[PDB]
């Protein structure tokens, strides 16, 4: 099954991590990115980005701090379901020929 | 849920005007299938919008029994996520 791959940082500063990853073209409608300080100090944060993105800047971080980052591909599927049928027999007017 | 109360409202020598009931907005459309009863493998299929409660079957043979089936059709939307990809990264600078 499809999934994001190759999660790296392309840039780091004292308060940011610029993420980069790969994914099959149009496999995903969006990405869910979850991040939190690794020791679990501070809030777990959830963000969404468009499915065409392959990079994202995590900003407003604390210096010298380890973060656990998770990325999920998100996909929508549309299908049609069918009820059980209702059936009846009817006869047209007139004389059979 | 499913359509209920399939009847004809009108019959002529060449037509059957179908009528049925369904809960408001239960279905996005209806599938109607019909064929001469004493016949196999000549079925006719069509769809109508989910707001409709009648449909005219025309160009039929006189004095002939027809089997008619109606299905309620609903559009299902699914939202799913892949397996996560996870990594740990350290920001720049000195921890405080
Ligand atoms: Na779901």
């Amino acid at each position: 099954l499809p999934a994001p791959k190759n999660l790296v940082v392309s840039e780091v500063t004292e308060d940011s991590l610029r993420l980069s990853w790969t994914a099959p073209d149009a496999a995903f409608d969006s990405f869910l990115i979850q991040y939190q300080e690794s020791e679990k100090v501070g809030e777990a944060i959830n963000l969404t980005v468009p499915g065409s993105e392959r990079s994202y800047d995590l900003t407003g971080l604390k210096p010298g701090t380890e973060y656990t980052v998770s990325i999920y591909g998100v996909f929508m599927k549309m299908s049609l379901s069918k009820s059980n049928p209702l059936s009846a027999e009817f006869t047209t007017g007139g004389h059979h020929h």
